[PDB]
């Protein structure tokens, strides 16, 4: 092993459903108190706090084991581009990465960027399964190819602003999400995440170098594959079935939900967010 990183006391995070810490519950509430077309209350009902899961997102998690402040810009079905899984939501807030990011940079109200915050980006999972779930055309290859590029633009932004340090996660295991499972779309997960987790991590690599950044990349692949083949030696027992089903509808939770991976049919518990967060707390010094 390498020489741990330097201490962090500022988090700005970037992405989807596995780090909102509410901000998709903010904006459907302020969408549907405008009557914007075809808005939902999300993320609903059996979820804790407007978190996507039954507790706090890895993010939360690892800004708790750094002692770093959290500013959670991650909305909820957000994709590495512009927009969301959720399309009407485009008509009020672009609230993709790269939206996150305009907005971020946007507001930064005359000061300059953190030099010293960690620019934490978490996203793509969206770009597939909204490719899968409305026909998108594009072969998963060349979608693979676009979410690389949105997050390496992501990135080259960031840092064109001031950013310094970044953290980014890889794509998920989404050949093992539940609803993936449903869909009998394996394979097309397996193609679509080996693509983005092969190409991602050579593309930023060159641009941290160029630009004399400090960026991490976490293989939550890696990361989630020894839980699954080992579980019982952190305490888990379920490793298929979401704990609080909601497809097609919600049925009673299960009784011991940090004995679960899987919250519902796309999100992980509780448990895994924190040992996710612990995880990706590794490469920094406290």
């Amino acid at each position: 092993t390498s020489p741990l990183l330097a201490p962090v006391r500022q988090i700005h995070a970037f992405g989807d459903s596995y780090s909102d810490n509410g901000e998709s519950q903010r904006l459907t509430r302020e969408m549907l108190a405008k009557g914007i077309a075809g808005a939902q209350a999300l993320p609903g009902e059996v979820y804790w706090q407007g978190r996507w899961s039954n507790g706090p997102t890895a993010v939360e998690v690892l800004a708790r084991q750094l002692g770093a402040q959290l500013a959670d810009h991650a909305v909820g079905g957000a994709k590495s581009g512009a927009d969301n899984y959720y399309g009407w939501m485009s008509a009020y807030r672009h609230t993709g990465l790269a939206g996150q990011v305009d907005a971020y940079l946007a507001t930064l109200d005359g000061k300059p960027v953190d030099g010293q915050a960690l620019h934490f980006i978490f996203v793509s999972a969206n770009d597939f399964f909204e490719h899968e779930d409305f026909a998108g055309e594009q072969p998963l290859e060349q979608l693979a190819g676009s979410s690389v590029a949105n997050i390496r633009a992501a990135v080259q932004r960031l840092g064109e602003a001031g950013a310094r340090r970044f953290l980014v996660v890889s794509s998920t295991d989404l050949s093992v999400v539940p609803a993936v499972v449903a869909g009998n779309r394996v394979e097309r997960a397996q193609r679509y995440l080996q693509a983005v987790n092969a190409s991602l991590p050579i593309q930023l690599a060159a641009l941290r170098k160029t630009r004399g950044l400090e960026l991490s990349w976490f293989d939550h692949l890696t990361f989630s594959r020894h839980l699954r083949r080992n579980p019982a030696r952190y305490g888990l027992v379920e490793l298929d079935a979401p704990c609080q089903p909601t497809q097609p509808s919600v049925r009673p939770a299960c009784a011991n939900p940090d004995q679960y991976y899987f919250w519902d049919e796309w999100h992980p518990t509780r448990r895994v967010h924190q040992l996710a967060g612990e995880a990706m707390a590794a490469r920094y010094a406290r």
